[PDB]
C-alpha cells in the first residue's frame, strides 16, 4: 500500500507564544523520509521555476501571505531539500562569474553545461548543446513549456533555442545581434524561429508581439511568424476560454498559446519600495490586480491544461513551468508584485503535486535560476536603498529592502538556494549540488540515453 | 551494518567549461540517502552554530577559499539538509517579529519556546524555561559550551542563563538592567553568575573581563566572579598550553577556559568595505591575523579538547560549538573577517564529523541563528551601500555588498537558511522546520525525560 507522501502540514502546530506551539513537526520524520526514497524510473517530470525565487523571496512571501508560522501548501510541501550553486563562466577566461543571469542558468539545467551570461543553449565556444526538451522529444516523450513571461524570454527559450545572445527574440534583433544565427545569413534563426522548429506539443506564455515580425528568408520568408505557425499546423489560442477548449495536443497539432503581447499580467498591485519608505510612508496592503482577468489564464490553469494534454502520451512527458515575474518585480523593487507572483507559483506547484501524488511515477522539482535582491529587515531599519513596510497576514508589519543597486534595476545575487523535489529520483537534490547536476538527474530519471 | 556516510566529495567533477564538468554528483544518491536514515537513539549530540551564517555567507566563503566549484569538507559534508525559520515575537503583542537577534533565536533552539529580541532563556511573560544543557545535566550527561565570543554573549549564554535582557553580563549591569534577576533583589543572578551555577563540564571562550566583577550578595559577595569560580572548584585555563594539559573535566572539577578579555581574535584581516569600493579600489586578498597566536587555541582545537574530555562520560554528551565572529564581522562589513571565521568553523565541523563518523551514535548539526546582510553581486555593480572586490581561489573577482543599513552596523535579515545534519535522527532537519523544532529534535534523540 506504498506511495510517497507529500508534507501535508508544516505550519506552526499551536500557540506561537507557548512551549512547542511554533513547532512545525509533530513526531519523528525518519520513517516518512524512507518512504520518500525510490530509484524506480520516472515516467514524467514537472520542473517549476520561480525566477529569482531564492530563500529570501520564499520567506517574505510566506510571512506576508501565510504568516510567519504558516506553510505554503505547494512550495513548502516537497520533502527532499538541498541547496545548489548557479555560478556562470566568464566567456573570455572560462573562470567563474559568481552572479549568473537567467540565460546562462537555464542553459545549465537544460543542457548540463555552464555558459556565459546572456547565452542560450551554447557553451563558451558557442557550440550548440541539445536540451532536455529536445532529448525528451527525440525519445518520443510529450513536451511542455509554460511561462508567465514572453516566450522569447530566457527561461522558457533555453529549452528550444540556441543563440549567442538572449536578446535575439525575432528576425529583426537577430540580424543585428546574432549575425551568426540570422536565417538570412545561413543561421538557425532567431529565438522565435527556433521555438517554432522545436515544435514542443504545448507551449503557453506571453510574447505575442514578436510573432508580428516576418521572416527574412526560407520557405516562410515574408509571412509573419504567426502566419508561419498557422501554416505549420499549430493550434493558436489567446485566452482562457479557447485554451480550455483544446482537447488534444501532439506532433500533428501542437499547441501554441499567446496570452499577451509581452509578459502576462501580475496578480497583485502595490507601489514600489522608496527611500526610507518604511519610515516616511504607512504600511502597504497589496491588492489583486484588476487587469489580471477571467479571460487570461492563471499559471495553475496553464499548468493544469498542460498536464491534461501531455498526460495522454503513453511514454511520459517533460514539462517546464516558470513563474516569471517574481524576478521582474524584484528588479522593480515592488514587494506586492513580487510576493503575488510567489503565491501564484505556489498554486501552480499544488496542481503539479496533486497530479504527481496520484500518478505515482512523476518527479516534481521546484527551484530558481539564481538568488535576488530583496531582504527582510527590522521595522526601524534606516537603509540607503529602497524600503517598504507591509501589513502581513499575522497583522504585524514586515519591512522589505532592496539595496544592491543605485540605478534602474535591483540585481541578482549569487547565494546558493533551495531546491526541493518529490517522486522517483528526488534524492539527487539533497545536500549540496550544482545547477548542472539537475540536467543529469532529469536525464537519468527519464532514462534518456 | 551500512553505517552512515558523510558526503565524500561534492566538488565540481572536472573542467567547468565542459559538459558535466561542474557536476558535484558522480551518480545516484538514493542508496546513500537510505543508508543515512536512522532513528536509533543518539548517544551524543554536537551542535555547531555559525552566527549569521545564512546560505549567502556560506557561498561567499566557499567561492573565496575553495572556489565556486570547491567543497567545504566540513560544512558541505552533511548529507541531510533543509531550511528552517527563526522569527521571534513582539514582546508586547506576541505577534511575530520577522527579524531575530541572537538572544531570541538561541532561546528557541535551547528551550523550544519563541521569545522576544533580547531575551535569554525566558518567554514573553518573562518566565524561565529549562535549557537543553540543563536537561542533559539533569540526566547525568557531560555538557560542553564553546564560543569564540565572550561567554556572556547571547549564543553561549542562552544555554546557562535566564535573564530578561542579554545586556545583563555581570553584577553591575544586572542590578540596573535586569533588576528582577539581580542577586540582591533575590534573582538568580547576572549571566556570568548564572553560568557559574549551571556548572557545565567544559566551557571555553573569551569574556574574562566580566569575571573581574565582585558579587553583590550570596555566599561569595565582595569576592570576584573569578575568585568564586576557584572557590567552587572550577579548573581555570587562559591559554592553549594549559588547555592541553587538562586531562579531566567533570562535575566536581569543571573546566573553564577564558582565552580573552572580550571576543577571541579573528583569523583573517582585510579593509572594511566602502562606498563604491568595487569600482574605486583594487581587489582584496585577505591576510592572516599575525596576532592570533600559538597561545590562543583555535576553534577546532577548542572543539577537539572538548570532545576528548566529554567523551570520557559513559552516559553521552551534549556539546555546543559557536563560530561567533562570522556575525560580528558581517555587522562590521569586513568580508575578510567574515569569511575567515567561516573557514574557521568549517575546521571545527570537520573535527566533529571525524569523531562522529567513528563513534557512530552521534548527531552533528550545523546551522546559524539567523541570516545576515552580505550579498554576492556582479563585479560592475554600482550600489548605495558598502562594497568590496576580492581575489578568489579561482583567480577571478567576487564582489560582496552590504546595503540594509545606513547606520553603524549592518543588520540581520529574516530569510530562512540551511540546517544540515549527520547521524541518528538527522532526518528531522530535512524539509521546512522551525528553529523551535531543533530543541525538540535534540531532546528526543538523547531521549531526555
Ligand atoms: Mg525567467
Ligand atoms: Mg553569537
Ligand atoms: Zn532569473
Ligand atoms: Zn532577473
Ligand atoms: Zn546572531
Ligand atoms: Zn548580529
Amino acid at each position: 500500500t506504498p506511495e510517497m507522501p507529500v508534507l501535508e502540514n508544516r505550519a506552526a502546530q499551536g500557540n506561537i507564544t507557548a512551549p512547542g506551539g511554533a513547532r512545525r513537526l509533530t513526531g519523528d520524520q525518519t520513517a516518512a523520509l524512507r518512504n520518500s526514497l525510490s530509484d524506480k524510473p520516472a515516467k514524467n517530470i514537472i520542473l517549476l521555476i520561480g525566477d529569482g525565487m531564492g530563500d529570501s523571496e520564499i520567506t517574505a512571501a510566506r510571512n506576508y501571505a501565510e504568516g510567519a508560522g504558516g506553510f505554503f501548501k505547494g512550495i513548502d510541501a516537497l520533502p527532499l531539500t538541498g541547496q545548489y550553486t548557479h555560478y556562470a563562466l566568464n566567456k573570455k577566461t572560462g573562470k567563474p562569474d559568481y552572479v549568473t543571469d537567467s540565460a546562462a542558468s537555464a542553459t545549465a539545467w537544460s543542457t548540463g553545461v555552464k555558459t556565459y551570461n546572456g547565452a542560450l543553449g551554447v557553451d563558451i565556444h558557442e557550440k550548440d548543446h541539445p536540451t532536455i526538451l529536445e532529448m525528451a522529444k527525440a525519445a518520443g516523450l510529450a513536451t511542455g513549456n509554460v511561462s508567465t513571461a514572453e516566450l522569447q524570454d530566457a527561461t522558457p527559450a533555453a529549452l528550444v533555442a540556441h543563440v549567442t545572445s538572449r536578446k535575439c527574440y525575432g528576425p529583426s534583433a537577430t540580424s543585428q545581434k546574432c549575425p551568426g544565427n540570422a536565417l538570412e545569413k545561413g543561421g538557425k534563426g532567431s529565438i522565435t524561429e527556433q521555438l517554432l522548429n522545436a515544435r514542443a506539443d504545448v507551449t503557453l506564455g506571453g510574447g505575442a508581439k514578436t510573432f508580428a515580425e516576418t521572416a527574412t528568408a526560407g520557405e516562410w520568408q515574408g509571412k509573419t511568424l504567426r502566419e508561419e505557425a498557422e501554416a505549420r499546423g499549430y493550434q493558436l489560442v489567446s485566452d482562457a476560454a479557447s485554451l480550455n477548449s483544446v482537447t488534444e495536443a501532439n506532433q500533428q497539432k501542437p499547441l501554441l498559446g499567446l496570452f499577451a503581447d509581452g509578459n502576462m499580467p501580475v496578480r497583485w498591485l502595490g507601489p514600489k519600495a522608496t527611500y526610507h519608505g518604511n519610515i516616511d510612508k504607512p504600511a502597504v496592503t497589496c491588492t489583486p490586480n484588476p487587469q489580471r482577468n477571467d479571460s487570461v489564464p492563471t499559471l495553475a490553469q496553464m499548468t493544469d491544461k498542460a498536464i491534461e494534454l501531455l498526460s495522454k502520451n503513453e511514454k511520459g512527458f517533460f514539462l517546464q513551468v516558470e513563474g516569471a515575474s517574481i524576478d521582474k518585480q524584484d528588479h522593480a523593487a515592488n514587494p506586492c508584485g513580487q510576493i503575488g507572483e510567489t503565491v501564484d507559483l505556489d498554486e501552480a506547484v499544488q496542481r503539479a503535486l496533486e497530479f504527481a501524488k496520484k500518478e505515482g511515477n512523476t518527479l516534481v522539482i521546484v527551484t530558481a535560476d539564481h538568488a535576488h535582491a530583496s531582504q527582510i529587515v527590522a521595522p526601524d531599519t534606516k537603509a540607503p536603498g529602497l524600503t517598504q513596510a507591509l501589513n502581513t497576514k499575522d497583522g504585524a508589519v514586515m519591512v522589505m529592502s532592496y539595496g544592491n543597486s543605485e540605478e534602474d534595476s535591483q540585481e541578482h545575487t549569487g547565494s546558493q538556494l533551495r531546491i526541493a523535489a518529490y517522486g522517483p529520483h528526488a534524492a539527487n537534490v539533497v545536500g549540496l549540488t550544482d545547477q548542472t547536476d539537475l540536467f543529469y538527474t532529469m536525464k537519468a530519471a527519464l532514462g534518456l540515453k
